[PDB]
Order: structure tokens, then C-alpha cells, then sequence
């Protein structure tokens, strides 16, 4: 670990929060852009941006109790961070990624009710310093998702409602330098988001993207055998608009493969080869430790022998609810929505050793297992205080995307895990 | 200058007077850096150490008038920077280093008129975070190079007394790692330096260096044929004191080579090789401008086409008075001095251009020409309001030291200059 070690002998100590998440999870980000393959000179950039960017938002470090004020849904443990892992195709070495959630002294207070602020501040001075930074987007969708006067958030905090994060950020390392991604997650003050009709969000994306044959396929698919799927969220990329993505999320509760054959080929509209989708079924099945031949008509069965959260997640918080999560891209000048699913590692399959290695089971049958040894080892770096093969709490996703070329773009969604007694065996 | 680029495109701005000297002496130390050969994984990290340990010290950025409340010697402008660039070897690449002096807000006041205290913490925070820091020479030099009561220091002030600099600190960025070093300027209430006797400061250096054969053979030299060397300066190296030098400078009103003879060989107690000599002679005579065969008997020439600011220096500030600087090394366990000879190129010889194609010409005869080119274009980037030819203002002094191999290490000390009405034409 030469970028790590080196930088962080000559980068000062700053404070107890920042020190604790600098220490913490500077270090997994160097395991996992070592265990990729990441040059050195890539590293230097990627943690010095991680130093000062990125680790003074993340707000304070948790408790003894491992408690925090405002926690996050990104980690059953809420906190403010989740790594990624995009597995390498023929053509490229992996990419390691992360979101966080932004932070400040005022986060959750009666003038920042949804923690809104810190990340507007964030962009704000990232746009004024890098280039190519553009908050079009990300400013619409702040004045359409949310009520907008913040003392009536305030006066339903004060009759029990329990708010919880509204936005969290993200910082593409892609062999390109670095670009943003914002994720909103629509919080009302009188409904739940379960309670959210479709039809508001989707005027509020009207007002970006009024029409697109990606958007149009969508609606059609949504009231006709799409009738299921639960809006979640929205992501965005901060960039020029006619470049940016997207993404509308979406909480489906069927996890039978019959279902997603409905839902990625939005009904039939967009078809996919029967290849591609046998393929996605391997690795859904390898992945949550099924027999290859699981029934396409039998939903997936709930890890129950890990006393997971189920109960304590919902759209806003969809980390650990029984189901698939989706995305669809309907940016402008699509002709069809990409579509990516997520299966739940939290809620499906086994301990994550077994799930690590289901995927590299799949990564080495299809040819891709050129970094899988190197992957299950940085893994056992991302948890403290128990031995991978005994539960779960690194992994909470993988997903897959259909690529333009047939390829299966696949992605590890990983998360530290830090309490001494693990709350997942 | 793609380590210059990148870093400081992801290192944020932080004030403005941490932004000037990241922006002016950052990219002076890229240019540098570049132009001697640095692999970029080193530039990364020592520009890196330059954002956050030693910019902060720098103090405030200079006024329209270029102009600072507390200047440095360093710089006939008064900057508290200086580079030094050692010229490559048959075995190794140019190194590049550099000096501050450290400045806080109290700088210069009552509390602190020697402004002692931000070096204090300064060399403090390395080494509580960087390994192998020892400051027991620094603490006790900072005791016994200067009067105690500070009250004293703030009297004298009260009648007309100009305290200047007392401390300067140099990170070396060599192959291996960075390591620490100190220069004191002796100070007392009540006389000069120039008054200051020799046997005040060689008593303090008996506090930890009692006997050395290197000591004893410096004070019979300076009893004898030494007479006229009048002390400026020490230097330690803020390591393990078995490791580190023990490095005492002196002024010399004489310039001729015979004169320069006597020192080097400590009055013929440490005989040099006729043609490591030779070489010298000839080094010195082609930066300063002077025929090769200029007589060994005759005082050098001073600058005058110049208006060099001869009148304002001292011992306290070297920089421009008539005279070579030495110094020697004699740390504990040394057979005997290391002299290195220092040739005042602000007082002597002609425009920085002649002067450091002077220095290139010696390389190339030398066989040690390999970077002398890129050094020529470096030093173009270093001066502001003028082109490199016009005038004298970047080169301070070249240096050299006859190695325990015959080799002869010769050093560039360079210095930014940013006046756009140039003082030296």
C-alpha cells in the first residue's frame, strides 16, 4: 500500500472526525484501487481528493456506541459512505468508486430538516474549482422533490416524523479524472414515500426532460404489467445536461426471474438476448447461493440465519426490504431506458465470503477472473471485529446493466463494517 | 508539469495568503523538479508536503508594493524562500531543495521579536507525525545562541534596534524520503554580529560537540590565517545527533583565490587535491564572468553595472556583501572539517543568464552537462517583470564542497523574484 502509506505520513491530522474517517476509510478505498490495479499516480489523486473533499463532509465520527445523530440507509451501521466495485469486462481494469452522504453542524436542525445544505456547499465549491461541474439538474430537482417551506418539516419533526437523508454524492474515479453524480431520495411533509404517486415525480422530471422515447416506453410500461414497482429515488450526473444520465429507481417486491425478464425488457418493448438475460440469472443465482436451475417462476428466498433489518427498511431507506431495486436512464435522446437491477446481498444469499465468491465463481466462468483473488482478500480489509465467512454486512448490492454490445457491466456495492459486535450473523 | 496541474486542481483554496505562495513557489518547485528529472510520484508528494507543512509558514502574501512587514534575508526582496538546485553527479540526478523562514502572526512582535516561536511549532508537528525528528540541537541552540528575556529583545526595539530573521528551516527533498534542517543567525541585546566573538557561539556549540579533531583543527585555523573570518550562521540537522552535522559559517572579506586556498585547506591542516582546486578556480571564474586565467592573487571584482543593495547587508544578512561564505562541518566524530564555499552572485559576476550559462559551460566541460538546457529554461520561470538576461535577481550564490571521493558537489541557490519594476538592471 505505497500511495497510502506515503500520503498519510505526510497529510496532517485534522480533528477527531475527519482523522476518523480519513484512517478509516482512506484505506479502504487504497485496498480496493490497489486490489484493481490502480497506477500509483492514480492513487495519489483519488486519496488526496478523498483528503480534502470528501472526508471533511462526512460529518462526525460515530459514537463508542457506534451511534450517530442523523444515520445513513447506505449501511445497516447508517454510516455516511458506501464503496463500489465495477468488475472489469475485456477492456478495462476494475473501477472503485463511492458515495457519501454530506454533513455539517447543522445537518437534520430545524433549518436543515432533510441535511440538504452541506451538499449544495460541497458542489458549490467543487463547481468553483474544477471544471465541468454543472448543477442544473441538481438544482431542479431540489425546489420539485421536496415542500419547500422548511418549518413545515420542522413542526412534523416536532409530532414524530423521522426524516432521514435526502441526498447523498458521488465521485466517479473513472480513467478520465473525476466527474459528480447527485442521488435524491423525495421526502414529502404529509406522505410516505411509498405514498409519492409516481406522477409527481415524474412532472418534476417534465421539467428537464419533457419528452423522450426512454421516458415515453417507461410510462407505458408503468401502467401496464409495471403496475408494481414503487419509485425510490432519482440520480442525476453533474454535468452539461444533454450529457448527463438520468436515473429514475424504482422498489420492485417480486424477485422471480420471470419478473425481471418483465421489468428490463419494460414488457417486452425493449428486448434483450435470451443469452444476455440467462447470463444475469447465473449470476443471480450463484450470487444469492441458489441451485443454477432455480425456477424462473419462484421468487428469491429471504436469508433469514442473519437476523438482518428487514423490518427496519422501506423505500427510503430500500437497503434491506425483500425485493429487487431498478434503475431506468430515460435521459433526453435515449430511444429506450438502460436498465440496471440490483439485487439486495443484505436480504439474499449468504454470508459475504459465499457471496463473494458466487460472483467470482460467475466472473471466472465467463472469463473475467483476472481480479477475483485480489477482490476477496480486499474485502476481508472492510471489516472489523469478525471474519468474513461469518455473516453479512460488507456486500449490499450487485448489479447489472446491459451494455450496448451485449456486455454485462456488473457491479460489487460494498460498505465498511466497523462495530466490534457485528449485528449480521 | 502534470503533477503541478493535477494537484492543484484538487487541492482547494484556503485564504489568500496561503493561495499566493501555493500558486507563485508551487509551481516554482514543479518547474524545478521537472526540469532535474523527478518521476511524478515524487513531485506528487513533495508538492503535497508543500500545500500543507510548509506554505501555511510562509506568512502573509507580499503588499502591491511588494512589500512585508518582516522580510527576509533571503531575497533582496525580502522573501522568506529560497531554492537551491545540486547539480547532477557522474551518479546521480539534480536534487531539489529549498528554506523558509516560518511566520505567524505574532511574527516579529513583543511576545516573539526574534520570531522564533512558528519554527518552534513547526518543527514540533513533523515530528509528532513524521518519524526521525529530533530537535535537541534546535532547543538547544534556541537557549544558547541568544538572550533569554524577550522583554530585553522589545526594549531594545523601543530604541531603534532592526531585529531580523533568526531562523530558517529547509525540508530536503533527496532519493530517500525528506529529512530536517535548521540555520540560526546569533542575536543578543547588545551588540552586532559582526561584535558577536567567536568563542560565545564556539561555547555554545561545546554544549554538544565538546571535543571533535574536525572542532580543534577549525580553531587552530581560525587562530592563525583564519583571522579575518568573521561567523554568520549554524546549522543542524534535526536528526539523531550522531547523524547529523554541525555546520558553522563565516564571512570572508577576501576574494582571491589564494585567499580561498587558505580556507578550504584550513591553512594547509587539510591538504585538497592541486586539480579538485583547479577546478574550483575555474568554476569561479567562469560564473562570475572573469578571464580562466584570472590571478589567484587578486580580489575578485564586485557586480556594478547592478546597483545590488551592498550597503543594506551584513552578517545578518549575507546575501549582498563583498567576501566568499564558508562553512564548516565539524560534527563529532569528523577527522576534520567539510568546507563548502559559497560565491555571492549577487555581488559578483554578471546577468543571471551569463552567470548560469557560466555554471552550464564548467558542466558540460566536466562532463555533467546532461540537464544544464533544462536548468537554463527553469530559471526562466522564475523570474517575473523581466527576462532572465536583463539583470541579476534569481541565482544568490553557487556553491561547492570537495566530496570524500574527489568529487566536487556544486549547488545553484535560486530565488523567486516577483517585482515587476526589477531592482537589479
Amino acid at each position: 500500500l505505497k500511495a497510502w502509506a506515503s500520503l498519510s505520513l505526510l497529510l496532517p491530522s485534522r480533528g477527531p472526525d475527519c482523522d476518523y474517517w480519513w484512517k478509516l476509510t482512506g484505506r479502504h478505498l487504497a485496498s480496493l484501487m490497489e486490489a484493481a490495479g490502480y497506477a500509483t499516480e492514480r492513487q495519489y489523486e483519488a486519496l488526496v481528493f478523498h483528503y480534502h473533499w470528501m472526508v471533511p463532509y462526512m460529518g462526525p465520527a460515530p459514537e463508542a456506541d457506534g451511534k450517530l445523530e442523523w444515520p445513513c440507509p447506505l449501511t445497516v451501521e447508517g454510516l455516511p459512505i458506501e464503496y463500489s466495485w465495477k468488475w472489469n469486462t475485456a477492456t478495462k481494469r476494475p473501477v472503485v468508486r463511492y458515495t457519501i452522504e454530506a454533513k455539517n453542524r447543522f445537518t437534520g436542525s430545524s433549518m436543515d430538516p432533510l441535511n440538504q445544505d452541506p451538499s449544495r456547499e460541497l458542489l458549490h465549491r467543487l463547481q468553483m474549482s474544477v471544471p465541468g461541474v454543472d448543477l442544473t439538474w441538481f438544482n431542479h430537482f431540489l425546489a420539485t422533490l421536496y415542500d419547500q417551506d422548511r418549518s413545515k418539516y420542522a413542526q412534523a419533526v416536532a409530532a414524530g416524523a423521522e426524516y432521514t437523508t435526502s441526498i447523498m454524492i458521488a465521485a466517479e474515479l473513472e480513467p478520465n479524472g473525476l466527474t459528480t453524480k447527485t442521488y435524491f431520495i423525495p421526502q414529502k411533509v404529509g406522505l410516505s414515500l411509498s405514498d409519492l404517486p409516481v406522477s409527481s415525480l415524474m412532472d418534476a422530471i417534465a421539467g428537464v426532460c419533457p419528452q423522450s422515447a426512454a421516458k415515453s416506453i417507461l410510462e407505458e410500461f408503468l401502467t401496464s404489467s409495471g403496475g408494481n414497482l414503487r419509485p425510490t429515488m432519482l440520480a442525476v450526473d453533474n454535468v452539461k445536461p444533454s450529457d448527463s444520465r438520468l436515473k429514475f429507481y424504482f422498489q420492485s417486491p417480486r424477485t422471480n426471474f420471470k419478473s425481471v425478464r418483465n421489468v428490463m425488457t419494460l414488457g417486452g418493448r425493449v428486448p434483450i438476448a435470451e443469452t444476455q438475460l440467462q447470463d444475469l440469472r447465473s449470476l443471480l443465482n450463484a450470487s444469492s447461493g441458489l441451485p443454477d436451475d432455480y425456477a424462473e417462476d419462484l421468487d428469491l428466498p429471504l436469508a433469514e440465519h442473519f437476523s438482518p433489518p428487514i423490518m427496519d427498511a422501506r423505500e427510503e431507506k430500500t437497503l434491506v426490504l425483500p425485493g429487487f431495486g431498478y434503475y431506468f436512464d430515460i435521459a433526453p435522446g435515449r430511444e429506450y431506458p438502460e436498465v440496471k437491477i440490483f439485487l439486495r446481498l443484505t436480504a439474499y444469499g449468504q454470508d459475504d465470503t459465499s457471496m463473494g465468491r458466487g460472483i467470482s465463481a460467475w466472473m471466472t466462468a465467463h472469463g473475467r477472473g483476472e481480479y477475483c483473488p485480489r477482490y476477496m482478500s480486499a474485502l476481508e480489509t472492510l471489516v472489523h471485529g469478525r471474519h468474513l465467512s461469518e455473516g453479512k454486512g460488507v456486500h449490499t448490492h450487485v448489479s447489472c446493466l446491459f451494455k450496448k454490445d451485449g456486455t454485462l457491466d456488473i457491479t460489487s456495492y460494498l460498505v465498511p463494517e466497523i462495530s466490534s459486535q457485528p449485528q449480521m450473523l
